Parts: structure tokens; C-alpha cells; sequence
């Protein structure tokens, strides 16, 4: 078996796929400036990337969830999320604190998935 | 193949099964409130999960260890650490420093592992 | 399957290989004290790594990318990155900022990739 990539540029792919594994790119949000917006943004990306990917949001197997500042935007951030998954579908998941590549970014989200 | 849960509640799957691998979520310590009995709780858990996903501690495939302060517990994490792996049998591992979502959270593991 | 183990400590291993599939723990720098030059280090000790778990550059599937001070550091960390990376053939990837277990570690990349 040999990895397929998605969307590859000199720094990343939006995806990676082995054997019925896909690797994500941590996604960012567009030009959403809230925590609640972001989240959306953020995850309106991994929907879409999953499905060039081969893969749909009802088989995330892992999402770590980083939070620019996870005192004052986990609960914005835990409604988002729980709205998006699918009823009874939620993933693994661990979400911590850490400053993202760009400033104004509050919430960045890196997926494994099964390809379907 | 279909990914099987393990305690899925509307954030999270405590555990998700796909293709002999399995993917936990962060885990948390209980009620300790230091970080050796922090680290030796966390460690229990990830124990019982692997239970319930059909591995064991012997089949750790790769760790994040999160530390809220890694300069001041990262000694004292790998106390608990060492002695609590199966001799020889240590997995891959990354300890980073990152806050958790309780502030009385000193330490979070991220485990992956094989079905055995 | 049995998971097999690369160079072992009662801390870590350095590889994990399970199903056509390689777990690295997180690669810190040699003694170089610049990001510039840590970049490179910890990328050349991925290389070895990736070499006797059976696997190479072109066969990465995922990266996180610790960075100590994300602002200070992420431009000159791409630069070394997409000079290192095999043409064409980036990895899913995610950087992040976080303190390294050492103060002097400006850089840690975690990487897990395809055996070939």
C-alpha cells in the first residue's frame, strides 16, 4: 500500500489516506472572529475534507482539540461541537490549550478518520 | 469495517475501535489533587479502558502526555510512569506542556493503541 | 499482530511499528541552540528513525509540530520543513505551541508514518 494525498502543497496535504486510515491537517477556522463561528468554520472544513477524503463525520476515530485559551472558550466550543456530531456518533477526543500559528485563530481541530 | 464506541456520551467515546486499533480519549485524573497520585489515576483509567476496547497495557502503540506545568511535574510524571509500564514494553510517547480544561487538572494522556 | 518496539528505555520507545503502520515518539533537537538548527536535527533524527522502523520521508502520514514560541518561531520552522520534505509528498500536519520538557527545546516534532 501506498499513501494517497489531498489538496498537497509544500507545507501539507489536507489529508492524508493509508489503509482505510485518513489523516487530517489540523483545520482552522475562515474569517469567523468568535469562538462560536470559528468553531463552526472549523468544523464545516473537516466535513468537507472527509468527504474528498473518503471518509464522513459518523467515522471520526480521534479529534484533538486545541483551544487558544481553554478557560474562557471551552463551553462555546463544547455547544458547537455537540450540535455538529452526529446523535450517538461522538469520537475520541482531547481538548487542550495551546496558541495556534496565527493570533486571531481561537480553536484549531486535527481529525483521524475511517475512510468509508 | 464499521468503528465500534465505547461510552459515548454527546462530547466524546471514551474509546473507538476500528481495525485492531484503538483510540482513546484524553484522560483525566479523579479526585487526586497532586500530580504523582494525579499521573497514578490517570493511569488506572487508561488500565480500564483498554479493558473494555480489547487491549492492554502491554499493546500501547504511541502517548501525549499533557502537563499543565511540565517544568515543575514532568520528574514526578515519569516516576509514576515508569514504574506503571510492563518492563521493556514502554510505547512511543510526547510529553508537552499544555493547559487542560480544569485548572486542577495537572496532567491528560491521549493513548492509541492495538487490539489484542 | 504483536506491536514491535525500536529502541526501548523504561521511559519510551522510540518507534512503535503495528500493522504497516509506524508510531515515532517525539523528536527533540541534538545540541543545536537556534530554531534554524534544531529544526534541521530533529528532522534528521526523524530520518533515522523512519529508516530502521521500516518506513521513509515520502511515507509520513501525520506531523504535530511543538513549536516553544509559535510567533517567534513558525517562520523559520516552515523554512526548514518544506526544504526537508520529499517534493510534492507533505504529510498531514498541525503546529502548535507548547513548552518541551526542556527549557532549551524551541522545537519537538511528533510524526507517524507508513512502513515500506
Amino acid at each position: 500500500m501506498e499513501p494517497t494525498r489531498i489538496a498537497t502543497n509544500d507545507r501539507l496535504s489536507a489529508a492524508v489516506c493509508f489503509d482505510a486510515l485518513v489523516f487530517l491537517s489540523g483545520q482552522v477556522p475562515g474569517q469567523a472572529e468568535d469562538i462560536h463561528g470559528q468553531t463552526r468554520e472549523v468544523l464545516a472544513k473537516i466535513d468537507a475534507l472527509l468527504a474528498e477524503a473518503g471518509s464522513r463525520k459518523e467515522r471520526i476515530l480521534s479529534a484533538t482539540i486545541y483551544l487558544k485559551d481553554i478557560a474562557r472558550d471551552f463551553a462555546a466550543l463544547n455547544e458547537v461541537w455537540t450540535q455538529w456530531l452526529p446523535t450517538g456518533q461522538a469520537p475520541s477526543r482531547t481538548t487542550v490549550q495551546a496558541e495556534l500559528a496565527r493570533p486571531s485563530v481561537l480553536v484549531e481541530i486535527t481529525v483521524v478518520a475511517a475512510r468509508g
